[PDB]
């Protein structure tokens, strides 16, 4: 897979499948190329005509700084920037955070030199581990110095083939890829934005989304392992309530199917959930092809280096805090659903589907409920400010796609739990059959996960099922039974970015 | 105003003038009428019938005649369990105009009768007596406004707001109290009517502060002679969200490096305008719902039809994000207020006061704006992500909306002070920059503030000035006069007119 | 009626009784008089001998006798900018007697004069007027309650509680406005007198309400025949936390597996019995604290000296607390509501009501608790951890306990309702049991809660019977019933007494 | 390092130094063994006599160890990452302290082998999530001991398979007769092995936040005015009067410093509060049916299993704790402020071309801006999972770990203020501070140079907070504070609660 980057086409799924995707590699279009020399044209003659431009030439102090101290300046930048702690991003996602920068800096505003975002290319393409703790940002100075400290050969890496993070001289030898070099407003230019966020806040959605469509798919098979009706898929009771998540997962439920509140509900809460994962997807997709620099540079505008606030990270912050509550809202339902199926007077089924069954795999479900209700506090609601400095307010957006992650993480799980105990419950109704797409999931988990006759260790199980759901199997086997609109997709298209009816 | 309800035309603002606007009124049009005793019809042949269905003359086997009209009385009075402080007049109001509005769909298998019962209630200007703690998403505040409507309870009027014995006041507006046929019962107290009419009035409240807050913010830009160089139409065609492009396409208009509460105001202002756009979408379908249960289609494959069209999750949700979304604008507010009271970043006088030896000026006002911003961050919490299963039976998941709802209107309150303690500081600001002069919208806002806070020589009692410019705010005159100034598509205009409901493009 | 403060005896509970009982009237010890007069000497001394001291005459700079009452003036005119509802009579009144008591410490350096009309102007029943919101803890709250006393803002009485204007009040009531000295400014509005005068009702509410949940446990037990197996004092004292051991004491006196929301029940309700009481102590401290600046020591090495003693952490902590452990009372009790209503977990009909094929019984009531447990869920997000700082002045942390203070309020309002939910579906659960019997005290509840709530018979308007149980909760009759038959150290009175101060070991 | 458990005597900080410190061991001591053969013997009378008890052999002898085996591996229902090695063996040790109190009716011979296994050095594999408040946590101990699922060893951290590690280790796997299995998982032991570190590192913060306090109490060149005894006399909070007078041992105008004691105060008080709730829960019997075997009756049900008082005290530690952060972060501010400081701006000499701490700060700011998400009660929310009988639950399982993470997150941030401090110290020379502040400043320089121009800063932060974490600041000023402001009270087990009346 070779993704051709131009900062203008780059989507979540995309963006995930270059960092979790063997042989993902990227390179940058020839446009791309143009836009970034001739922005930096812009900056060339600026320097070289001795012209004080703040954040180009200037000082830390409006005053013009001499040559030898512009490129001393831009690393110390670097290095005093690098101040984040704690754990260090996975190897995917740091490899996603530096895609992103690539990407970012192929609209050709932040007047970076082309010969530095080849070799960001080249260290991507060889397989290098970027260092990235994920603790520090206010919303990416922090996150974004350390990917340039590694490229400066300076402080940790790793390699895919090797992820001991090692020095980082010696990996960037190891990888025959000689480190950047850095001119005027490069220091700036590559640490300026919300490409931490961003990048975090993309895998998100995107396992956010795909959850999203395996909830219906465990909710089909509670649906049939408890005996329910079909009357709650009536189109016309969604006709009469015409939400579009609401309608799309009624007609996703009926395309696998064709009572109590959190089965007959289920498209009146998913729906809401479906529709809040679609919108975050908007705001993230047309965040992952932004000008997040500053200050800018437009060699066609009116000024050719303005400075703006675009590298604050509100906008994908409060997207992600939402995401966050709208994907709890899916484990919230399910959790409940796995109760009716542990529960005897409400299933109709041997309790627990000597033996304890499934009875503290639901427990393990609640938990995960229960912690998710603390990272459903929106992060973004919050700022500190520093006073005497420009930045008086600031997103605090790290934690918000962080937390993201985490609650998207725990209904993974949540969702196996309920289709692990659903299944088992198909076992139980046996020789009853359900339809063939639900067939097909059943025997799908079956090959992972044998039916419960005896006890046996059941986090195993659990951890099996999340690990099927994960691989995208189970989507794969009901997915030609799904009409196209109920299958999530529309938001893998890039949309043309909104337009001002009058450019005043 | 004589507004016509047909169940697919309402809007959160008609909603709240239907509430809160002097001599409003409502009607239903004819194909509601229509539709109401069609739905009726199949009720009736039902009954007649004897057949037995579920939810129309079933129990809690088919119930006699006689007390299938006792069940509906029994259903109204158990059910009204809500407790704590009545909703205002104007809520309880818009509450029982949206309940109208929801039965005109003509699925809920309403007699015609009852429902002009309801709407001659309305015109005669009852007050329903509604207490706001009970709901968890709305059986409890629709069943106490039939309560109200069956003459029992308690009820008020517009004339007399005094809540007294609800017989009299039927008697006194002499409107006739409801009387209760099959399915009536479940047909007024099924829905999310009591989420949705707080919540009209929340999103309503929090689109016109949300341009306010851009001309506070504009007033504050000319008071801290801030650069222009932030709105320059190349940064946020490059960062191209709808929110960010409309916010500084906005700010062009009224005031045609610096601090980041300044610098990156469409940065943030925008997002805030983009949560509020989308609020106000699903609030909208919302309450243009048919929320009822059982459901009757006439024209359907079946007539009558159990689903799950009450749970309140898309309203509770939406207003649970609201609450985020306009807590952010007094967020970043707060911290421009913050500028102006400081010396160092202002230019000017310590706390908006010259003679600063025997005063303090706005200092104590910037303390009043952070603690609303810091109650507004508790508020954030969404209350929709809680549930308590109310039966180990089938009501095992709730959308407990009724807080999402009430919080989110609490924070657009603390937010409109907020706004109001900028706007009032960064006004003293121009006067301290006199002779110097702003732009003419800007100028029309500063006379306007002018006209009901005059300029602070020396310290007074400024909780009076606050209140007052807040005031001004609520009352629409400050974006009256700068409104000719901006582009119609950054008045924030769109959302007033109902789009098309989502269709499906298969038919599986 | 008459409580004689000395700002080292105040108990929240007598606190509570200022505001709340009728005829409540407050007067000062002498030695409070003497430590007054001796403060105030240091003042006049200073500004005598025109010795420059900050915060007495300063600005910076010393300022002349003339412009020093102004400035004292213009203090409390532009600090008074808190905005919202004004406070319940009772909570500003309390605000008001604990004021008085922070003076009698005699750290201020009040004028003995501004006090005594304080106290005259609470004996003859003024009611402040003071804005719930604006305190980032309380300059703003303490300084409406200034501008009243010196007969600007508004002003109410006992008599009349419609807010009108402060001088023509003072005339009403006889008092003369108070005349502003040097430092008297400062040594009204300085303290956290709003936050812990709010707080000291929490606490005191939330005592009560302990003490009552376990009656309310107590007929559930009885109404569900759970056994007493879980009452067994080896159980409690192989377990030995306080609290746990003390409530299950408190549930042998009253009833002399299970599910867990009564099995668990010591173990659960004694943390919060425990934080109650933890709390208890921290205000009962806080009431009688020295929180002025800059605080006068007649006797110190520095008579005059600049401290922190004004920020509220410490109640506004306590306040955050305080709300969680009430808030489980409410969670745990919600529960058993649930068993009460489901006929498979309490082998009683379902929803307590006989012929329910056509009632509903308090079906709709667990509802209600429901929807205040969820509630209280978002209250329970401490407001003490958000600190929001203005940059260039010196208060660069704040406590943020004003929202603390309320929302606690808020909290034990609403479980008290579920206390008192629980307590009426378990009568109804006894009636359904006749012609069994409980124990006596418990029998003389159940008698207790039947005079103001007959039997459910047929269904009725159930919000009425809610609000009357929960009137007889907070009135006192019901644990005044049971209250003999409690060992003494189980009735919660320990706190009632001020234990002395915390004393350092060490003179360093 | 070898401590005797009796059920009676585990502190926090000794359980935390079973867990961390190399060597540590465990024993039990013979009126525990006492204890334990007593209730055991009611259990095996019940059996013998083939007499009906709940709990005991419900729901034949054959079968009736199947039961057990079944309940241990049906109850391992866990997900998510594994403890640390440290904290599953502090689990382990709280285990084994609970069960000598003998009420579990556990057999001793089990006990014994929980107890080889830790000496040898067994890593027990945990995952994080999952307990509503502990029996699938307990249950993946048990797991392993009966060498089935994964275990590892202190000498080789890879999980690998617990049969081999037993065979490893020298340990023959436990087996399980009636009640046997109920004993092992019944309790609150992770929440509360989780919560005892939790608090310990809590009290060693609080001590080290005055330090870096009165460091930029020094830089900043603040007055001592604040600390006069008057004024926490007439406040006289027992927290706020004792970190004064730490304060005034250290050091002999901004409300984050003047308000100091009055902020620092009451997060002592939590902290030492909920060290009392803690104590008392390591020592508690948590198990169900509990055995007496003097007792009126022999075998009864009740509910202390239930961690609600860890729980609630643990979402009340976080609060505490993250106020420390809060207001160091506001003086970490004031230290890179020039207007506010009186020194160059970001502490760096030649800020033309230099930033100094100023991202230093930004990372402080974010760390207590996620401290506040995490200050939301856990313990507040409660699913019932049984339509019958677990009803009610304390959620506690996160309330432990986001206590972890908070104080782990505060000592960073204190970190930050002392190593922001001490360059301010450079900034003042030829200047000198107090001789404790002095010993503190070139104990930060020898980990730490002092800022000349700008380098990489992640390091100097990381390298202070070990620092910190170390003992070696604490231990440096230890012996200029006075006994009593030294945070050492809760060090000692307190006799427990006793009624007056026999009711």
């Amino acid at each position: 897979m070779r993704v051709i980057l131009d900062g203008c086409s780059l989507t979540p799924d995309v963006l995930y499948a270059l960092g979790y995707e063997k042989g993902a590699t990227i390179e940058i279009s020839d446009e791309a190329v143009a836009r970034i020399t001739a922005a930096r044209a812009v900056i060339d003659k600026i320097v070289n005509d001795r012209q004080t431009v703040y954040g180009i030439n200037t000082g830390f102090e409006s005053t013009i700084i001499p040559p030898h101290q512009l490129e001393e300046l831009q690393l110390n930048l670097i290095r005093s920037h690098s101040a984040c702690v704690g754990e260090p991003l996975t190897p995917e996602r740091a490899r996603m955070m530096l895609a992103l920068r690539v990407n970012v800096l192929c609209k050709g505003h932040s007047g970076i030199r082309l010969e530095t975002v080849q070799k960001y290319l080249k260290a991507f393409n060889a397989g290098v581990v970027p260092y990235i703790p994920e603790q520090g940002t206010v919303g990416d100075l922090g996150p974004l110095s350390h990917l340039a400290l590694g490229m400066l050969g300076e402080g940790l890496l790793a390699t895919l083939n090797n992820k001991k993070f090692r020095d980082a001289g010696s990996v960037l030898r190891e990888l025959g890829v000689e480190p950047i070099t850095l001119a005027a407003k490069e220091g700036l230019a590559l640490i300026n934005g919300t490409q931490f966020i961003s990048a975090l806040g993309a895998e998100a959605v995107v396992r956010a989304r795909k959850i999203a469509r395996l909830a219906d798919v465990a909710l089909a098979m509670s649906h049939e392992a408890l005996r329910a009706t079909n009357s709650t898929l009536n189109p016309d009771i969604h006709r009469v309530r015409p939400h579009k998540g609401q309608q799309l997962v009624a007609q996703r439920l009926r395309a696998l199917l064709h009572d109590a509140y959190s089965i007959r509900c289920a498209p009146q809460v998913h729906g809401i959930s479906n529709e809040v994962i679609e919108w975050v997807y908007g705001i993230l997709t047309t965040e992952l092809n932004c000008a997040t620099d500053n200050p800018l540079v437009f060699p066609d505008g009116v000024k050719k280096v303005v400075s703006g606030g675009n590298f604050h990270g509100e906008y994908p912050a409060k997207a992600l805090d939402m995401l966050a509550i709208g994907v709890h809202e899916l484990g919230n339902i399910s959790e409940r659903r796995i109760e009716r199926l542990n529960n005897p007077t409400l299933s109709r089924l041997p309790a627990f589907l000597l033996n304890s069954g499934f009875m503290i795999a639901h427990c393990t479900a609640a938990a995960l409920v229960s912690e998710n209700k603390v990272y459903c506090h929106p992060a973004s609601a919050d700022s500190i400010s520093t006073s005497a400095a420009q930045e008086d307010h600031v997103s605090m957006g790290g934690f918000s796609a962080r937390k993201a992650i985490k609650v998207v993480e725990n209904v993974e799980r949540i969702i196996a739990i309920e289709l692990l105990g659903a299944c088992q419950g198909i076992d139980l109704l046996r020789p009853l059959r359900t339809t063939e797409p639900m067939e097909k999931v059943w025997s799908l988990v079956r090959s992972v996960s044998p039916p419960w006759e005896e006890d046996r260790v059941i986090n195993t199980d659990i951890d099996n099922v999340t690990k099927l759901l994960r691989s995208g199997a189970v989507w794969k086997t009901v997915k030609p039974y799904v009409p196209e609109e109920a299958r999530f997709l529309g938001v893998l298209t890039v949309k043309k970015p909104f337009e001002l009816k009058s450019k005043m």
